[PDB]
Formats: C-alpha cells, structure tokens, sequence
C-alpha cells in the first residue's frame, strides 16, 4: 500500500490586480494590457454607458487578477493552481479556509470540498469571487495529490476516452484560428440591446464575413457576455442562422434561468444556446440544465474546481447536455479528456491580435501546453497532477499569512 | 427648486472579523463573543461535522466582520451604512465601485446601483460577500440623500402606512421575548439531517415547551438556517404542526429552489415556508417568489440594498406574498414601514441570553433605536436619512485608500 503525507500548509498569493501591476495577464484572463481583441469594444451589461462601451477595463473587469494556491505535503511536495480572485481570494484562503484544509490528508480532498463549501455558504453567493477561490483550492489540492501520487490527473479520473483533445479558438479572428487548426471560432459580440436592429446587423455582418472566409465545415460561434435580453439575443441567432452559427453563448445574466428557458425555445432549428461559465456550485447547473440549453460551460476555476466539474459533466451526460469548460488550461484538459460529452474544447486567445498561441494562462504557469495545429495529444498532458509549474519569476505577493 | 451636492468622496472601514478584534458585533450579526445564544449548537450545513457542530464560529461564521461605507457629499455632508463584509468588503468599495460613486449627484442612487451590478456581475455571484458590499454602498447613498434632502427615507419612499412596527423577536427565549412586549418568538434548530429522529423530537419538543409557555396567540417559528434537506424538514414541519407552529425558515440551501417548491407543497395546511435572508439580486427573488413559499425574506444589506430590497417587496406585492426582511435595524424599519406587506418586522436578538434589548447593530450605530415593548413608533424614525450616526469611537480600520 503507499503511504500518504499529510496537507502541511496552505498559502495564497496573487499578481495583477487592483492593487498590483495592471495586466499581468496569468489566471485572470482579463487582465490584460491596451489594444487587446479581449477589451475591444465588446457587448457587456454595461455597454450601455458610454463611459463604459468602448472598454470592459473601464469598468474594472480586472480588479481582481491573479489568485495563486499552493498546497504543501509533510514531505514538502507541493501543488498549486491559479484562479480570478487576486487579493481577496488570499484572504479567504488565509484567514478562513485554511481551518479545513491543514492538517487533512492528501486524499481527503472532496471532504474539504465540501467543508469549504459549507463553511462559506451564508457569503459565497454560490459563484463568483468566492466560489472562485474555493475552486481555485480544489484544483491545487488534486495538483498535489497527483504529483504525491505521480500520475496525471486524467489517469486519477479514470483515464483519458480521446487519445487527443481538438479546439476551437475564442477571439476576434477565427479565419487565423483556422489556419492554426482549430475546428472553430468564437467571436465575441460588439454591440448590444440598446444598438437594437443596427447592432444585430453590424455583428450579423461580422459572422456573415467569417463564413465567407472560413468556408462551411469549419464553426463559427457567437460569444455575448451576459449582455442581452431574451428578445434581442433571439433577433440575433435569427440573423444568424442564415450563416450556420453553432451556437450563441451566454446571452443573458446568469441568474435569469427562466429568459434561457425561452430562448432556447425560440432559437433557430438547430442552433444551439449555451452558458455557464458564471455560474457556480452543482445546484446552480442542475437548475440551468434544466432551461434545456444544449451546452453548460463552466469554468473549472470558477465553478467550484474539478471536484464540481465532474459532477457537472455525470449531470449533463445523465440528459444528453455536452458539458464544454471555459478555458482553464490544463484544469480543463485533465477533466475533459476523460469526458466521452466533451468532444472538444476551448482554447481563448491571450494573443493581443490573436495571431499566435500565447498560453493560455501566460505567463503565471511554466511549460503550460498550448494547441499545436489545433490539437493536444494525451501524452502532452502526461505528468503529475495537472504537469505544471508555478513561475516563481512574476512578482507573487503574499497579503496575508496565518 | 433645491440645489444638491456632488458626492466627492467613498471611504470603507471595517471592525472586527479574521483582522481586526474578534466578538465586535455591530454589522456582523454573529461575530460574537463566547456564550452566546446565537452560536449555541445551532444546525448547519456544517454541523454534521463533529468538529464543527457545537459552534458556528469553529467553522468561520464570523471571519467577515463588519464592513462600514461612508459618503461625503461637496458640501461636507456625510451619509454611511453597515453590512457584513468586511476587509474585502472594502477592498471593493475603495478599488473598484468608488469610480461609479465619486462625481454622481446624491440622487443619482438608482444609476450608481445598477452601475455597481453591471460592473461586479462578472464576481458577484448574484449574492453574497459582493452583493454585502454592493448593498452597503446604496444603503449609505440613501442616507447620505435623506440627510442632505433632510428628511428620513420612510417619507422619501412614499410615507409610513402604518404608525408603528410591530416585532417578532429571534432568539432562544419566546417566552421572555412574550414578556417583552414582542408579538412573536422564532428559534433556531440545533439538530439536523444526521441527527434523524431524535433530532427532530429534540428541536419539536423546544417548540412544544415555548407553546406552553407562551400561550396559543403568541407565534412561535423555526429558524433552520440552510442545515436541512427536503425529507427532514418535512418531518420537522409536520412534527411541529400540533403546536401551531407560524413557519419554518430557510430549511434549504439559497440555490435549491427545486427544493423549496417541493417542501412548500409538502407542508402541514396553513403552515408557512420562508427563505430569502441569503438571496441576492431582484432576478433571484423571482425565481425564488415563483417557488411558492409564502414569505421572502432579503436582508436590506445582502440583498442588494434599499433599493433592491423596495423592487422585492413590489414582486411579493404582486403576487399577495410578504416581505420579512432579515434583522437590518434602521435600514429595515424605514423601508417595511412604508410597505403595506410587512405587517410586523424582525429583531434578532443580540444579547447573549436574549434578556435584554441590546441594539440589532450594537455597537457600531449611535442612537440605534430598539423596540420597545415591541414596537418602534414612526416618530422615533422621524430623523434625516436613516437616523443614526458612525460610533467612530469603535476601533475603525482602513485598509485600502484611492
Ligand atoms: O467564453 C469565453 O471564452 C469568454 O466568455 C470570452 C469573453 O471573455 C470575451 C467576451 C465575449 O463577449
Ligand atoms: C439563529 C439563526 O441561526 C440565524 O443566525 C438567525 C437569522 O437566520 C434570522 O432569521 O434572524
Ligand atoms: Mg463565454
Ligand atoms: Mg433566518
């Protein structure tokens, strides 16, 4: 039998953030620098301000940055992940749920899911921030029991169902993602409710053109960042059926589960309707399955950590639903490779022109896997825990300790 | 025509919580001392935990603390709130929100507050630490207003419809509440799911000792703070029907509106369901109203603010449904005062053996009125804005500046 250390210590730390350098990049996948596709006039829930429509950066969608949490054993060997939540992120770690997690074994690590989980559910609002840190700590707690162990975690899981994972890419240019060899391309929206017909025209027109430039097999998506409202968002996948638009993402705010339900029922025969990746906690997906939309995409680092996500994908497989993560890198990779309902994955463009494959996750994690042609072979994801390590070389702070 | 003030400045502070003095009270209902009635062997979701079940402090109810947000208007006028946040609460107020705040006209409450939602939905999580925190803001933005308007908010909103509020009061003592002059007394459970049988013959059998003591007109209600499952709690509810027994509260957790239909229609004829106190956001209390349950219950400061909390009671109006809200002292009183479907109101017993009317929100608001002999007259209410003052005598942190 192998012999189990136990969890040690527990640290946090963050980089980028309100109160770091600005665009650091790392785990908050917004928080990025100028002229960046990412912040380039896209469609929000505060768009509608003209102080607010030309830049979500404006309006501070990356305050937070980078959450870092490392585990350490007995024997020293330690794991780690990165997740949004920066600062404050530490000081739940620091201050709370360190209780729960020093002094458990190594293994024990849906014991402390759940404490966690527990523990914080008079403020977590099951999502968001809080339930990003937790997340963020579950993912550094398998991290670590994989490389106490020494295997990947796809083979703790049970193994991988694909002998490798193929992607679509999110960004402004799906024509250079095809060339790349992605399957696909999602293209965030760029105007919205308040645009009305002239809004639904201009993105129309913009999927119109990547079709011409793509070609039919390969897809095209639509990305509207809680930015719509059942009756404009259905305009929209209408204007663009013409166009065989996979999918329209996330139309609305995620607690709007009844305005999914009908618009899903009012989509386009055929096109699917898609969200989730604000969304947290088991119960909030049973819900959101529920409205009928075709694909949940939570975010492994956002919806609770893996120990949630693999829930997640038994509840969408037990209806036919395809579970599809929002990025997450390797977090996603080791899950979704052993998912026979994640048939593909997503790869969001860091790249500020998305011209190259810039890491996911650039540049916080070491020797991060990228898509090379579109694809990443099992063997790449061949190493202990989720086979990264942490760039100790980007100015980690420690807010707080206990 | 009356000329108004710019607001110039934001500023948070906090007391108590994991950085500050344990036990400081004020917005942070439980952070409490030792022997307290409200850290008792209360159910929890965490209480089938060995280590964790005889105190919710042992698992970090109180590592929040107390979040204070103060408005200064050009003219030097000032207006504050409290709420449960805290240190990170104010992380948010002082790094992110203050840009939608600073340069508003004191009356521009309803822009600022959608402004704040659109701008943290990406990590709010619809409720929660950053719902507190967001609720904190518009709470103090009103008082800020009625103060520079001079009037209290109760005659901002439309007027009191009602000359005095009548209270229930939440503790381990009904009978010295009955004493009080309280029109009702709701307890909390100390048993749940694990505790099977015996834990429901336990919890039962408190209510049956209260009724005897309390007599048949006196309420009597179970607190069940999201500690049970929907079996259990149907046994509890048809265990304490004999006894008449008002409601049973927040058996679930927030996000099991499944649940919560399910019980409500399980429940023993004329019993009633409530929950709330943990929801956040005007879209998740319809989800919740359409659920069936007879009373929702947002606390002013978690669930978004006044001027969420107005929009809730308009919804429960809608359907013949009450609003209850949560403990929130001032905050409270001068909003259900106004509202023709709170006829009686809450208070949450801070004192530790519940003998003695100590403020809701002891000690941290000056002249905090306390009902008495179960009532607050609406003249006691009759001051600008919320009618209170900051104890800045209280040991005040700020821990971010802009
Ligand atoms: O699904 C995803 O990769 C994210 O939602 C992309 C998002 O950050 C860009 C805004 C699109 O409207
Ligand atoms: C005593 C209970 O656990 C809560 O702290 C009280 C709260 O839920 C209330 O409704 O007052
Ligand atoms: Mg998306
Ligand atoms: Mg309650």
């Amino acid at each position: 039998i192998m012999t189990l250390p136990k969890i040690k210590h527990v640290r946090a730390w963050f980089i980028g953030g309100a109160t770091a350098e600005k665009g650091a990049g790392g785990g908050d996948y917004h928080d990025q620098g100028g002229n960046h596709w990412i912040d380039d006039h896209i469609a929000t829930p505060m768009s509608k301000y003209r102080d607010y429509e030309q830049s979500r950066q404006s309006f501070g969608i990356n305050v937070l940055g980078t959450l870092i949490v490392e585990v350490e054993a007995e024997n020293r060997q330690t794991g780690f992940a990165v997740s949004t939540a920066g600062e404050m992120g530490c000081f739940i770690v620091e201050k709370h749920l360190n209780r729960f997690i020093e002094g458990k074994c190594v293994s024990d690590i849906k014991l402390i899911h759940d404490q966690m989980l527990g523990a914080t559910m008079y403020y977590s609002g099951s999502g968001g921030l809080v339930m990003n840190t937790i997340s963020c700590v579950d993912l550094a707690l398998w991290d670590l029991f994989g490389k106490v162990v020494g295997l990947p975690v796809y083979k703790l899981l049970g193994g991988a169902v694909r002998d490798e994972i193929q992607f679509y890419a999110t960004g402004a240019r799906p024509d250079l993602a095809k060339e790349m060899g992605f399957i696909g391309g999602k293209m965030p929206t760029h105007w919205g409710p308040h645009d009305g017909d002239a809004g639904i025209r201009k993105d129309a027109a913009m999927v119109a053109d990547m079709r011409e430039k793509c070609g039919p097999d390969f897809w095209l998506m639509l990305d509207c960042w809680m930015s719509q409202d059942v009756n404009y968002a259905t305009k929209l996948a209408h204007a663009c059926a013409p166009f065989n638009l996979k999918w329209i993402e996330e139309c609305l705010p995620p607690q709007q589960y009844e305005g999914y339900r009908e618009l899903k029922r009012n989509a386009p025969a055929g096109m699917m309707v898609t969200s989730g990746e604000h969304h947290g906690t088991l119960q909030s997906f049973r819900t959101l399955a529920e409205t009928g939309i075709d694909i949940m995409q939570p975010d492994v680092g956002w919806c609770g950590g893996l120990t949630t996500l693999v829930e997640i994908a038994a509840l969408a497989k037990s209806r036919g639903q395809l579970v599809v993560p929002h990025g997450s890198s390797v977090y996603s990779h080791h899950a979704v490779i052993t998912f026979t309902n994640t048939p593909f994955s997503e790869f969001l463009m860091t790249s500020p022109d998305c011209s190259t494959l810039r890491p996911q996750f650039d540049p916080i994690l070491l020797d991060e896997p990228v898509p090379v042609n579109g694809r990443i072979h099992k063997s790449v994801l061949d190493k202990p825990g989720f086979g990264v390590e942490l760039n100790r070389d980007c100015h980690l702070k420690r807010p707080y300790s206990h």
